[PDB]
């Protein structure tokens, strides 16, 4: 896994098409999501991590609470994000992925909210420019 | 080398403290800029490209073009960016080849700008939703 890590103003969304012929289902209210003071966390999910999702997760859980602690976060956005690796993983276990770290997250108390997977998604978003505003993460089994 | 290419309906960038001890000098205009429906490349400059910067620079500016043209952005964003690989060239080397990619998109015939190098920056993005609005290059030597 690989992970991008932004201390947003804030960050918005709107989902417009599908990417994948069968995507995350969706409800209307979560076509469009935003959060303020957030961390938001671009989230790629490689093709490795199948050997093992539980360890790739907790890492990540683990990894992205450090830094939102750190720069005082109680906000966190999850987001599925195909850009950080050229060798991603099948959706399955993607998705499996990016719900563990969402729920683990939450676990860890803070408020979080996350970006549907399979869609193209049009986004605004206003990065801190404190030194630890952006950050990256190799996550591996 | 590695590119994350973004059709933005806007980018503005603030500079706030420096990153390196001796970055980019700066004029007070080069404090901020913005471009509105523009291509941002987000560029890291890694320590193999050391090896052919001349090669590098020019194939980045061809795959920057490439997107560009298809997605009709008539004005490109060069910015320097750290968190696309975990082996980045020498401050000389990055900002000869940023240099060369925006000399090149000028003579492509582009309206280009460019974040300085070696600076914490504050930004603010809209990115488009599109099926081509975000997109990974690697580029080597």
């Amino acid at each position: 896994m690989r992970v991008l890590l932004i201390h947003a103003d804030y960050f918005e969304y709107e989902v417009k098409d599908k990417a994948l012929k069968n995507p995350e289902p969706i409800s209307e209210d979560m076509k469009r999501g935003r959060m303020e003071e957030v961390l938001v966390a671009f989230i790629s999910v490689e093709k490795v991590d199948e050997k093992n999702p539980e360890e790739v997760s907790l890492k990540a859980i683990e990894e992205i609470s450090k830094v939102a602690e750190q720069v005082k976060a109680e906000n966190v956005f999850v987001i599925p994000w195909a850009h950080l690796s050229s060798e991603l993983a099948k959706p399955s276990v993607a998705m499996d992925i990016l719900n563990r770290v969402y729920q683990g997250l939450k676990e860890r108390g803070f408020n979080v909210g996350k970006a549907p997977f399979g869609y193209y998604i049009a986004a605004k978003i206003s990065c801190k420019g404190h030194p630890l505003a952006e950050l990256s993460r190799t996550i591996v089994p």
